[PDB]
């Protein structure tokens, strides 16, 4: 229905606003674009599904996310990729792991404060009907 298409349009407006707020935070600059395969040639042998905040906005605009749950699976993949590629005790690995955990915790905290639980349940019920 047109009312269901209006629901998904509101979901996209909300996800673009959350993603912009993460992308301007100086702590998260390393997660704003794909890892450059020229600069890091073993990256795509270790990490089988690369993800970053520029790819996330592209996916919102392609109508890939029909729930906040499917959006958070990609925020979780940005964080888990950083923990798996950079697992060592040295300061550069520890700094990126700390930033990755802060990106995930910031996204979940914005959604807990600003997403209505009945708006998410409506999106999940339209998705399950398709
Ligand atoms: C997000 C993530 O896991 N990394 C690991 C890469 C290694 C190191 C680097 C050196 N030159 C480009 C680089 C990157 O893009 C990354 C981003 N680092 C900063």
């Amino acid at each position: 229905s047109m009312q269901e298409e209006d629901t998904f349009r509101e979901l996209r407006i909300f996800l673009r606003n959350v993603t912009h707020r993460l992308a301007i935070d100086k702590r998260f600059r390393v997660f704003t674009k794909p890892v450059d395969p020229d600069e890091v040639p073993d990256y795509r042998t270790v990490i089988k599904e690369p993800m970053d905040l520029s790819s996330v906005i592209s996916k919102i605009d392609l109508h890939k996310y029909l729930t906040v749950k499917d959006y958070l699976r990609d925020i979780d993949l940005i964080c888990s990729n950083a923990l798996e590629y950079n697992p060592d005790r040295d300061p550069g690995d520890r700094l990126i792991r700390h930033r990755a955990c802060a990106l995930r915790d910031t996204a979940y905290a914005i959604i807990k404060e600003e997403l209505d639980e009945d708006f998410e349940q409506l999106c999940e019920e339209i998705q399950e009907s398709r």
